[PDB]
Formats: C-alpha cells, structure tokens, sequence
C-alpha cells in the first residue's frame, strides 16, 4: 500500500551501437498503450514491485483540474525503434506549505544501459520540478540504490527536516523496506541542468520538448 520492499533482478550489448544519431523524444504515459509499455520496462528491471504493484503504481494522471498533483510516469522513446529507453514515475504532494515530489519508480531499459539516460532523465524530472511549484525531490532509497541517488546529488535528509513532515510522509508515501530518506532541494538545481546531462549522452538528438511536460 504505502510500504514495499525492492527486490531487483539480476551478455547485453548497446542499442546505439551506429553512428547515429538516434532520434528520442520524452512523453507523459496518457492512454493505456503507454502504460503498458512503461509496466514492460519496470518488470524487466524488478521483481518486487512485481506486476500487480507495478500496475498500481503506473496509472493515467488525475483527471481533475489546478497544480500539479497526483501520480505522473514519463518516458524516453526511441524512435528508430519505438522502443522505451528508460522511464521514472513520480507521485506529487501538496501538504500544508510542503509542496515536494516523491520517486517510486526509475528504471533504464535493456540495452540502453550507461549512456546517460538516467542522469539525463533524472535532470529532466528536476527541471519540472523547478518549473511546476515544487520545492524538493523526496527518495525512498533502498540499499541498493543509495550509491546511485547520491551519485546524482541527492542527499540523506537531515532528520530536523523530515521530523517537519514525519506524520504525512509516514501516512502517504511510498516506503522501501529499510530505506534511507534522501532529498534533493530544487533550489540547488541548475538551469542548465538539463543541457548538460543531454549533452553528455553521445548520438542522441531530442525531438519535441527536451524535458517532461503535463
Ligand atoms: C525504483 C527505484 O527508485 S530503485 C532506484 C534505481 N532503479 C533501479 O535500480 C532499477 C534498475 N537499475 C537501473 O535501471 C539502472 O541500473 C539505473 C537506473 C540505476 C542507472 O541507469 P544507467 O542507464 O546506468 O544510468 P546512466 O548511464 O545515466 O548513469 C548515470 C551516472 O550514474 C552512474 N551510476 C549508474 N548506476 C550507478 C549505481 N548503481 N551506483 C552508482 N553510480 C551509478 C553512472 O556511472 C553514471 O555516472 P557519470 O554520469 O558520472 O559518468
């Protein structure tokens, strides 16, 4: 429900072997041909959340209407391929004056691995957040994934901050069994954020918007 317990599965050559480029373009899940295809991406990289929990966690966002609120997967797309390269679901929170965003979920793709796509996808999320009204990105870091969320700048939260918010998170957010609670302040974010990460990943151009959208 609000707890879980993260369970990861354990020869893989690159997708992007060409010259490229290779054409991607971001996109919010809105019908459910892209969930389903979102879901495919998570389960090749989890066993627990498995595929019921995935299919609670990966849903269409709120049909309400005037911030941002509720549940919201994005995706990479391949376009050569019209495959998934890597895809983070969030939930967002408004609770009093705290107005933050939490990460289920954030998976790279088979074959798409160490080429950027989760630093750039990771910049792309932290970019939206600065653009819609939130002040923090709020992890639930299993053991396992503490060495990667740091490596992107996150850092445990001091425990005077999450004593501010204790009773609600405890209530309402999505919990690793063991997990630390790690933060990222948007206000440390750069504005170019995102272009670095993107420029980082070789033989990519981006088509649309470079960046998540609502
Ligand atoms: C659901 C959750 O919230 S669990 C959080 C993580 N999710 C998972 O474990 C799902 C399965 N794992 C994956 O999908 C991948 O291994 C990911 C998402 C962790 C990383 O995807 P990648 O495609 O390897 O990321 P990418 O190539 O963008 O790497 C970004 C940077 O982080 C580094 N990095 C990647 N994985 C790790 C790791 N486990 N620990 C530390 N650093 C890491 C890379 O070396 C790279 O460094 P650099 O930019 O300084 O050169």
């Amino acid at each position: 429900l609000t707890y879980s317990q993260l369970v990861l599965r354990t020869d893989q050559y690159s997708k992007l072997s060409g010259d490229g480029p290779f054409p991607m373009a971001f996109g919010l899940v809105l019908s459910e041909e892209e969930r389903r295809e979102v879901i495919d991406l998570y389960s090749l990289q989890f066993q627990y959340p498995d595929q019921p929990e995935l299919q609670r966690l990966v849903i269409l966002p709120q049909t309400h209407s005037r911030r941002a609120k509720g549940s919201y997967t994005w995706y990479l797309r391949s376009l050569n391929t019209n495959e998934m390269v890597c895809a983070v679901t969030i939930m967002a929170h408004h609770y009093e004056t705290h107005h933050f965003v939490e990460v289920p979920l954030f998976a790279t793709g088979v074959g798409y691995k160490k080429h950027g796509f989760g630093r750039l996808m990771n910049a792309a999320l932290l970019q939206w957040c600065v653009e819609t009204g939130f002040e923090f990105v709020m992890i639930s870091a299993d053991v396992k994934a503490i060495p990667f969320w740091s490596h992107l700048g996150y850092k445990t939260m001091e425990k005077s901050e999450l004593t501010r918010i204790v009773f609600y998170y405890e209530h309402n957010c999505y919990k690793f069994k063991g997990a630390e609670v790690m933060i990222r302040y948007c206000r440390t974010w750069p504005t170019d954020g995102v272009k670095e990460a993107l420029a980082r990943v070789q033989k990519v151009i981006v088509s649309g918007h470079v960046g998540l959208m609502d």
